[PDB]
């Protein structure tokens, strides 16, 4: 298992423009596209990422490609991060893949204030920031997900995946 696999197991794949579990317009694997009501603006930031006329609608190559750009950028977004690449860098491969699956559902400042939980993390306390990851609205809103992220964490095994 992957990164790429288990992002692709909590995102699910589109093809075709949807609203996420905030409501925002997305595409793809997880591909956010506007934080805007308007779907029009949708389909717009949409052409305008794949550099076509999609009329709302994407193949899976090019789901695959904005997939390929967004894990990409997450990586690149935490190894940027003041806060987060030290995070990363203690932490032994699997459990870097959990932290790179929350700051592609929520960004890099998203995933920056957790700041507790990240100094749990980073001093190898597992199953304290378990607890502490729980305590947030992230765990509150999407609990299936933030399970399974949470368990690599507290593990560092994929078996939450498996
Ligand atoms: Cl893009
Ligand atoms: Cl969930």
């Amino acid at each position: 298992m992957n990164i790429f696999e288990m992002l692709r197991i909590d995102e699910g794949l589109r093809l075709k423009i949807y609203k996420d579990t905030e409501g925002y317009y997305t595409i793809g694997i997880g591909h956010l596209l506007t934080k805007s009501p308007s779907l029009n603006a949708a389909k717009s930031e949409l052409d305008k990422a794949i550099g076509r006329n999609t009329n709302g609608v994407i193949t899976k190559d090019e789901a695959e490609k904005l997939f390929n750009q967004d894990v990409d950028a997450a990586v690149r977004g935490i190894l940027r991060n003041a806060k987060l690449k030290p995070v990363y860098d203690s932490l032994d491969a699997v459990r870097r893949a959990a932290l790179i699956n929350m700051v592609f559902q929520m960004g890099e400042t998203g995933v920056a204030g957790f700041t507790n939980s990240m100094r749990m993390l980073q001093q190898k306390r597992w199953d304290e920031a378990a607890v502490n990851l729980a305590k947030s609205r992230w765990y509150n809103q999407t609990p299936n997900r933030a399970k399974r992220v949470i368990t690599t964490f507290r593990t560092g095994t994929w078996d939450a995946y498996k």
